[PDB]
């Protein structure tokens, strides 16, 4: 299975997840305190594991992009933390955003005069550092993609214990506030400003459809802030389309490149074929958002996250996504399929990146990239297969007409999951969190080998038959 | 195994998990509305199952006492819905509630003038209904106990719906409200006044505990109002101890039976002899509640429920409840010990018991009743060896001194189990929720034959053996 | 559902299995001799449980007859031991049995002088003991049923051990040998001669499939001589025709009641329609045996074991019967139905039974009884569904044109289950076997219910139903 | 972890397993009838599939060299089949072996003369196809080990068909005629004769003690000749202790190179410390074969088969190995001291490799290579881990005086696994058995690395520690 001689491989990375580890990188943000708070490690909501014991990417970047350079990778989509660049109030400082009279965004104007007041009180030595450390990937003759969102906020932006205590009404409340998406621009357009020579293509947010799902409507997720509310997931949603379309306007403003979104794409299959056409109707309104942006003229690029499916059957009843298929697996364990699943209890299912593909091609004729793709899976039992059966999949969706232009694994290394904490491995290279030290899993040696010879090789070909890890 | 000849044998139920289930019977409260809201149900935190679809004990009792009274029960622990008899709001009534300067209810009189004032805007005939149900019962020449107080408040005291979204400043938010304990004492009095001749004794509430933790705490748990805050569960805690108080004065202005507290009693024990001291600590402070109770002078007697243990050991090195036994065991499955869990993962251990009841008996000393105690088990695979086993452990504590009058079954029939709706059924007798149907488990035929000659016999006494049931 | 008034019900047992356990009651024998081998032992073929530890039924028949009674049993099916009964050999005592051309038996004559000469030989002693046993059931007015064959053989007519070390050529190879055929009908006239007044009807032998099949192909059954071979299979088996013959017209020479057999029903199903006629076929070949003797007019009724069933699927195709369906599920497990299977492994299907008695009716048109039903639960964990559904199923199949006469649960008590020793448990009642004391399970009750009112009550009908055991 | 210079890395194979599967390759064998026989087939005995459908490395060797040479392997053991080499009876070309009183072998001559003899009946083909096998390595500058026996023997030497049927007094024998020694003795002579020039050390067989264990007692597992007997299997182990002293004194007549035996060792553990005693015994009892081939003089070296460990717990009065530890764990699953288990139901179990290997120094003081080590694992789950921690395993060994010499993997490829088919998985590379194309494995990666450094490097450390991998 060749790929195009300029199919990018490489891997993904966050800053709240990653960057944090050794003193020196902590830093503030609506989710280190709801990752910090008594009240939510009590309640079992967050894992009381801590983000400052990540894997320090902050400082040991260049350790990291060397084993990157050195598995063959020439592509890394990073993150830039908007609660680390603009640590203090941006709303004093004024633009010109303007909006149709249903609150779209319709142009946005950040002036270079404007930029440079924003200096004055942004942290630019944190600037530099991103400077620092995209530099010493770009230097080495490789591709760096920027996405500018991938979840924490400022605090002064959303406060999310205060917004849970006290109701969004009587607190900073990050999405539900219409300001916030402005204060987004002002940092979209001052980060495009300042960073457009070191960035071959942008997105302006990573999976706005869980941040907008899992703080507001499903609670068990341990996401920012739980606070339960229809109306507030929608009102997010909204402002997370304008944020996105803002944030084109104000990228575009100083550079030429492509500018998209990652969003994560569930594969949704039902369990028979009474229900195709209802599971066709989850579909259009679960990558709604996408399809919002595509037809504002507003997506050069979709990133696609994709992982896992979801199955759809009758109970009672309703139409329901079912237990022990995709992402509702038994965690460790084996789907009904017969497919393992990942710790995580995600099933491996490869076909449905396939799929996938296959129906954004035919939904949005965009250039995609595979931005993430992984398994959580501590003792690398899967990892190889999943790896080299989900490159399978891009592969055949290249072949039926899926412009792909590159696949990024999640991760590189293991790093901080979130409310799961650090029982989530999602790397091809295992971290000790005590010591920072690095190992290979043999996953990575197989990635190696792949994105080197840009290919496949026969003797690898067995890797993507899920036959023998399948009961 | 031969109980003495007055110790009691029977079965509780609670006027939300029972009475409803046919036209007539439905009722506002705040757990109605808990259990209807739309967002509890997409979020997953209650079931979707619905109380109006329960075995609608409201219209059917006549039946169910005949049931009872045929398994040889003698003693039957039942409720009264607040909400019910006082679906409009009694702040405009003024009683007399005394408090030291720290809060405490130190005397209470609810004069016979004002009890009559509370008639006009009291639903009487819901009062009278409740009188031919305990009279159906007390006429067969059998005991009742009546608890006051089982979870659910009128919607005028409590909105959880408003108290989460908007915090429990700005909603009629509960046991929150100082309020409300004194509008319960006006109920406690409103009940004693009305139906002590068909009452032998009272207690004035169920499960505190599960009410403050679960509520403000416990959000998986999934009860109202859903809202995190070690202060809101300390002050309901606090606020729960006074309604005790209030409403013990306010039985004993109308009547001169016993009146205790029925409270849940997770038995903890330590995973090895280096927790012992922790964990002797962690019941100390567990229980501490009823001790408040007793040292007050405010019990008359306990109702002790007990359906598992917790076992604690070290994690990273925290102390916790361990995954795998007692009440976190697998669902359906066995712990970690060998011994089956419920339907509800509760590792059956009859051994809890025993131990509690030697426990309870030397902090108080006080006469004791089993008001709970059964397994959520749909298909009768256990509760033949769950009831056995669990009765000769109350004999075992009665051989050692425990004081103990009687042993209550949970429950006579399957009914709705709070946010988990019906799939978890702890009848002796299963009901069809569909059409009402009641039939027989074996496990009542067991009941039966220990109630009827009031002793375990030989030929059932291997029941109490867990050997076989145990891997 | 209630069955005709004169429905018998009752139990099954095996002098191998029941009778030892008391000191004076052993018998020397080719099981015997089998499960006792230090070899057999040591290969895990048999358990090491020994027989002479079993329930004592030898000593304690009168206390599990009045068990039984209470019950509202009112038929039992029993046994009586060749090996007891002729612990020397009988060859020298000649006999007239006549055959065809192709060896089978045209007629049989054992006459008078030949009863006096076999008597000399005999245990007379062992004989009246037999009818100590028989008469306390009979005395109290209750059918009595004599099954002649339950598996052990005399010593002197099969050395399992001799055969396995030296080959079938050179030991005394039990059913491998045409004289055990002329022996065995002079132990059947010798017993119809002398019991006839104490038998109500006959039963020539007991699952004689399972004899040559697991004895002489199935190796991991642990059953004796356990010599691989297929012409050794079919010569038992032909060899076991003749002996059913021989038995039927030697009983008919001495008595005037119904003589049928007892035979291994298991229920044959296609995993999907495309192996109908297959499973068709596979059923035929399976039941010949019985078809054999009823068109050779030698079969006045017909016992029915019934436990579970088996499903066919193509693996290499090659149909062969499916891991996870039937007798072949996970032990105290689930099978792949969903179904909850014994302590043995077996799947819980009643549904097989009712199709069996469909199958069986229209292929013989002749009176059947369930002469075993039962479930390896040591526990009772599910023996109350099982009764009850498949007791259920036996109505529907009478509903439907069958022909029963009554339905004998396997068994009363636990007992010594062959090559598993103890292990496998399948009484309504539970044996200590170190005290040998009898203690009810709550299957006792349920069969007792149902049995003294000859019908499933209402109140006991949704055992019936298995919606709550399956997964 | 370094390991000197000269420690050799490589893998072996037996001739049975490895060499059938393309057309011209198949012989015949006791095994070849063994696994082909119809009733060992139906009785699941064996697997019922076919070495002839093996991976065929009788013709594709060079092939597998190449695979081999690559992943760095410097050593190679193999075998070659009595059964090949002499297809007719040898028994009348006579020889001089002499004994004890106590019938211990003396000393062998095998004269030219009778070489010369003996090459006239051979099958001198097969012999130079071995030569073209053996030096094809060889020329690669490489290391080999050459086995005399593993496992088959001619059908004129043993026919454990017949054997089973009538008995081994009216059958060839094998094992059981002493005169099997003799003749083995003259292949071993004729092989030492003329394959010396391509051999650097010998072994005279593979695992005996699986031999005599499986064929004679242990007949679950379903090797030739299915005979329960424990004076066969003490007969065919004299015989087996004595073919080994004649095949090392007929080596030593044509060659002056070191001679062992290769040798399965479970690693024995005691449950709790007060079996520790009994385990030592149980070790001492299992090694005696290699314990008096020793003290006979007749070891220059011992070839390590290790796999795995049984550990051993009071069951009523005795020692039993216990299920769910070490050989008798959960296929596929975990054992019950939380480590994985192989697809044979092997625990991982490396810290048995380090026991065993201080144990046999202390005991032997001798130069040992490790010959087997591997595990059934058809999807590489656990394979790097495997790997990783046993050759960790026989590093600290050797830091503690072990004079170990190399590390030979079981296996470079897939095979036939005896009585199990193909479905035990040992490869390091996948074969497809239809189309013989073989696939790389991480684990062969990982294999690669470790071997052309010849130690494990840091980056791999991390594979050593099985934290991960247990529950």
């Amino acid at each position: 299975a060749k790929f195009p001689k300029n199919f990018m491989f490489g891997y993904s990375w966050s800053g709240f997840q990653f960057e944090m580890g050794l003193p020196g990188s902590e830093v503030e943000s609506d989710w280190w305190v709801w990752v910090h708070d008594k009240e939510n490690i009590a309640s079992g909501l967050v894992s009381g594991d801590l983000p400052e014991n990540g894997p320090a990417y902050w400082h040991l970047y260049k350790q990291d992009h060397d084993i990157a350079e050195k598995l063959g990778m020439d592509c890394i989509r990073g993150g830039i933390e908007w609660a680390r660049i603009f640590p203090k109030p941006t709303f004093d400082v004024k633009v010109d955003v303007e909006k149709d009279e249903e609150g779209n965004i319709i142009s946005v104007d950040v002036p270079e005069s404007t930029i440079k007041e924003l200096e004055k009180i942004a942290n630019m030595e944190a600037l530099e550092h991103y400077r620092k450390i995209y530099s010493d990937w770009k230097e080495r003759g490789k591709t760096f993609i920027l996405n500018l969102y991938h979840w924490p906020l400022p605090l002064w932006i959303h406060d999310p214990i205060a917004v849970r205590k006290l109701g969004p009404d009587r607190a900073p409340a990050g999405w539900l506030d219409e300001k916030t998406v402005v204060e987004f621009v002002k940092f979209a357009a001052f980060v495009a400003y300042h960073l457009d020579d070191l960035v071959d293509m942008w997105s302006t947010m990573n999976e706005p459809n869980v941040v907008y799902n899992q703080g507001y409507i499903n609670l068990r997720s341990g996401f920012p802030p739980g606070y339960l509310s229809f109306e507030a997931a929608e009102k997010a949603k909204f402002n997370l389309i304008q944020a996105h379309i803002g944030a084109y306007d104000a990228i575009k403003e100083y550079s030429e490149k492509s500018v998209g979104v990652i969003y994560a794409f569930a594969w949704h299959d039902p369990l028979a074929e009474e229900y195709k056409d209802e599971v066709e109707e989850i579909r259009k309104k679960d990558y709604e958002f996408v399809t919002i942006l595509h037809s504002k003229g507003k997506l050069d690029w979709i990133g696609v996250n994709y992982y896992s499916r979801l199955v759809y059957g009758a109970k009672d009843g309703h139409l329901v996504p079912l237990p022990g298929y995709g992402f509702m697996s038994e965690r460790g364990g084996f789907a009904k399929s017969g497919r393992p699943a990942s710790d995580f209890g995600w099933e491996m299912y490869p076909e449905g990146l396939e799929n996938l593909l296959k129906y954004l091609n035919n939904a949005y004729e965009l250039p995609m990239i595979i931005t993430e793709n992984g398994m959580a899976d501590a003792a690398d039992r899967y990892r190889p297969h999943y790896l080299v059966s989900h490159l399978k999949a891009v592969y055949n969706a290249m072949k039926e007409g899926a412009d792909v232009r590159g696949y990024l694994h999640w991760s590189l290394t293991d790093n901080y999951e979130w409310a799961q904490g650090f029982r989530m491995r999602f790397g091809l290279v295992y971290v000790d969190f005590e010591t920072k030290k690095r190992y290979l899993r043999p996953s990575a040696l197989v990635f190696r080998e792949i994105a080197t010879q840009k290919e496949i090789p026969e003797e690898l070909a067995h890797l993507a038959d899920l036959k023998f890890v399948t009961r």
